[PDB]
């Protein structure tokens, strides 16, 4: 085998089983999901309250299973606005238990440039491209278009 058959066993196996967003200020809620974000080959939509653009910092908690062990989970996110990508984001989970369910909880200090700019120009004109490694294997690319509602 190689390890484009292993990224291919584990997003066989993967799933994202729910998402949350709290302000970090004080531990609200401010959005939940329940797609899985992590499906790709397809555009995803996702509606968040326009509030989370004015938090300086956002807790998220991603609950995930995985069939298969990975050494070193690891996310990157990119920001596109209107084709220019105007954040990136790295995150690490680490080591993933075979036959596991595990919420991984990250702080977002999004750019403070990000918290004034309008809504009604950002809605529908923001991608989310989340690229999901084990270590350096890229397992799967998703990209969710945001709306703020
Ligand atoms: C790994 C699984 C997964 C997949 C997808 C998603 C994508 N989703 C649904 C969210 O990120 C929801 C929260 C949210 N909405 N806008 C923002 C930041 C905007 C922003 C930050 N810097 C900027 C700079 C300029 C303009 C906007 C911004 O964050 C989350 C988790
Ligand atoms: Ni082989």
């Amino acid at each position: 085998s190689a390890k484009d058959e292993r990224a291919r066993e584990i997003l066989r196996g993967f799933k994202l089983n729910w998402m949350n967003l709290r302000d970090a200020e004080t531990g609200k809620i401010l959005w939940q999901g329940t797609e899985d974000l992590s499906v790709p080959g397809v555009e995803h939509e996702a509606r968040v309250p326009k509030k989370i653009l004015k938090c300086k910092a956002v807790s998220r908690e991603l609950n995930f299973s995985s069939t298969e062990q990975m050494e070193k989970f690891r996310l990157e996110q990119k920001v596109y606005f209107k084709g220019q990508c105007l954040e990136e984001w790295f995150f690490e989970f680490g080591f993933v238990i075979p036959n596991s369910t595990n919420t991984w909880q990250s702080l977002i200090e999004a750019a403070p440039e990000s918290q004034m700019m309008p809504a009604s120009v950002l809605t529908g004109n923001v991608i989310i491209e989340t690229k999901f490694f084990d270590d350096d294997l890229l397992v799967s690319t998703s990209r969710v278009r945001l709306f703020y509602v």
